[PDB]
């Protein structure tokens, strides 16, 4: 858990479109496997190996629920792990803020 | 160019490598000679052009010719806006963009 690996795997993860949209998809709230695999025109085992990637690199936590596997977006590791360097190289245009406190 | 989506898919490609995302952070202090990019890393020239040629294709990078070299350049306003609209859709808590002053 080296965060130079986490950065690594986190831009490999970021990299494929369909991850991208299943990462929006997931900002709304948890989703079961079976309602990210029926919102995309690709297979399901091909679904499951996207979410392995989004899981492997933090950007997903999995819970079980029955025979269900819920998906939920990790958006501060997705935060620290693409916006340390987003905002490292683009210092003017973008403000990483792990920060709970708020004026 | 390209579609907004297009721009984003092609910024995605180029920020995939960690040798990409090291230029572009090394371009962070200015303007570098491909030679002096090639320099800071231990790969071939070849491999080198070929990274900086991804970047160039995304528009992450710009390119100048001075006399016989080619200098390059960070554009952070297209890398910001290319993969930081994403990211500030799915992080709008810790991710904020600003394009503007
Ligand atoms: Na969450
Ligand atoms: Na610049």
């Amino acid at each position: 858990a080296l965060p130079a690996d986490e950065e690594a795997s986190a831009f490999r993860a970021v990299a494929d479109p369909t991850r991208r949209q299943i990462l929006e998809d997931l900002r709304g709230g948890e989703l079961a496997a079976g309602e990210i695999a029926g919102r995309f025109p690709i297979s399901a085992p091909s679904i499951s190996r996207h979410l392995g990637v989004l899981k492997g690199a933090g950007l997903v936590t999995e819970r079980r629920d029955a025979n269900r596997i819920l998906y939920s977006l990790a958006e501060e590791r997705l935060a620290l792990c693409v916006g340390r360097f987003l905002s490292a190289v683009c210092p003017e245009q973008i403000v990483l803020r792990t920060t709970k406190w708020r004026s």
